[PDB]
């Protein structure tokens, strides 16, 4: 599956923390142009794949994936 549970932009959130080494629900936010329940949900979904990690910080996120090119 897919977008099915995904978020129709997870996979551009996935490749910019990837692409940033960096995950969070405010640059996300504001990177996608999406509401704060919508990043946290596709961040949500990212620690479910394995993409980002436990938060540590407030509201920031690890990213454990890494970019799909380099």
């Amino acid at each position: 599956h897919g977008a099915e549970e995904l978020d129709p932009l997870f996979d551009q959130a996935v490749q910019f923390v990837t692409e940033k080494r960096k995950a969070s629900i405010s640059g996300v936010q504001r990177q996608f142009r999406i509401g704060y329940n919508r990043a946290a949900r596709i961040i949500e979904q990212m620690e479910a794949q394995g993409i980002v990690s436990e938060q540590g910080h407030n509201g920031n996120r690890e990213v454990l994936a890494p970019p799909p090119f380099d």
